[PDB]
């Protein structure tokens, strides 16, 4: 009589093991592949900058092989990491691999000739690229 | 009356546990020792190379302490990882630890004087060692 | 009639489960907390060494937060890991945290000026600290 | 029941970590001081 | 009848899992925070030294942001790492960040004019800072 | 269970880095001072 | 070993390898000691 209960318990345990296997396969697949996909790295570089009046124009080149979206640009003060002008762009700009695009710093910020400034561009994914220039 | 069935069930469970113990010991032993022995690392280095006509001769010295078999040799083009000549040797050559032997690139391939070439030799286990030279 | 035996078997199973739970709690507690304490780390460093005749004197700095006992000291030969003189100290010396003590290598061993010598001290728990000096 | 095996495995891993600690301290000290004295 | 025992075993396993979770949280917290605190680094620098009779005075500046305690000072011989004079300070001296303090080498040791000497100070935590000077 | 081993490994690496920093400070001070004084 | 040697906690003891074996200077050797319960400890050294 306990034998029947034991057999039913074994069947229940086997079914539970099958369910655990099903979810385990699904989870290992999704999480592992997500880790594999986020493992990838992204490259940017800004070639040169130009100043027209009070507007700063920066050329960004996608030296990587994946598409890139530009989200914001800043003009950082030297060694204090405090922004003077910047913010989210009106519409993100997409830069194809092996191509170049022009990005304008949002808003209007005055500058002092011969002073120190760091121009910085940030991707949608968070990749950071920057450089410095001498304000005319 | 259920007591007899319970006792027989306990005996069956004990026998099953003994079988699980036997297999578990055997398998953990074999897999553990396999991992332990494959943990070992193998070293090669080629001292110098020489060119006679269209045949390339390479001297291989085992800085390791285990016997080594050389199975293939190639001549790779610069930075494109494309072979010009090479293949499996007619008979693998065994090189004793602490000794040196001469390995010839299989087949015949032309060379250009002053060109950029990579000579490469691979072990039976897959260990890679190589160097470069100026073709005369 | 088998119902009485079944109820008794259930009671026996309940008592056995209670006993298993009691032992399980006790054992997991003791072993888990033993692992928790043994996970701790021990830190030593020797500030400077001095030689008077044929006696080597070493100052050991306790940078850790736990008391330390010094049990042995050696004078190791360079690149061969073979001791010249050393052994168990006559009485272990305790070094309080944030303090310093003087340790003398047991026995008497002659030394050669300008030679490579490794002085080494080991804790009662097994932590290793050492340095080298040029014998005058 | 697997909990006991997990506890034993944790204890074994801790022991291995302690052994790695001892060897690593010995090696870093000896090799570091040897390099320091060859710097002379 | 085995069902009751199975349910009790599941309950016991749940209790053990809760206990393991409790200990695991406590231990990971304490060990992780210990690693975080020992991860911190401490920097010292000595500005200048002065000799009055047979006493050596050293000015130590705390270039770090955390308080420093000075425990010992030495006068090391050139190229042999052998102490001439030194030992424990009578009372540890505390150096506040951004401040300076005066440290005297314990004991009295004679010196030779124009000879090489290394002055060395060690912190309570074990940080080392040193320099050389020409004895008058 | 591997988490405990990882925590021990991290602790061991931190302690090793601290020892390396101590020796590095001592050696850089000694070498820099020797070079500066022999520059005379 | 001729007679098993007991090592007290927190102490040290000297163990001699049974028998006599020749060695080669500058060669590779691992010395290994095993407990009655099976615990394994070893290391390497350069033979003089």
């Amino acid at each position: 009589e306990p034998i029947v209960a034991a057999v039913l318990l074994i069947v229940v345990a086997v079914i539970g093991a099958v369910l655990v296997y099903l979810w385990f396969s699904g989870y290992v697949t999704r999480a592992t592949s997500q880790a594999e996909q986020l493992s990838a790295a992204e490259q940017l570089k800004i070639e040169a900058v130009s100043k027209t009046g009070t507007t700063v124009s920066v050329n960004v080149r996608n030296v990587g092989e994946v598409p890139v979206k530009i989200a914001s640009a800043y003009v950082l003060n030297a060694t204090t990491l405090t922004m003077i002008c910047g913010g989210s762009l009106t519409s993100p700009q997409q830069i194809d691999p092996g191509t170049i695009q022009t990005i304008n710093v949002p808003g209007t910020c005055n500058l002092i000739a011969g002073a120190r400034y760091i121009v910085k561009v940030v991707t949608a994914r968070g990749t950071e690229a920057a450089a410095t220039f001498i304000s005319p």
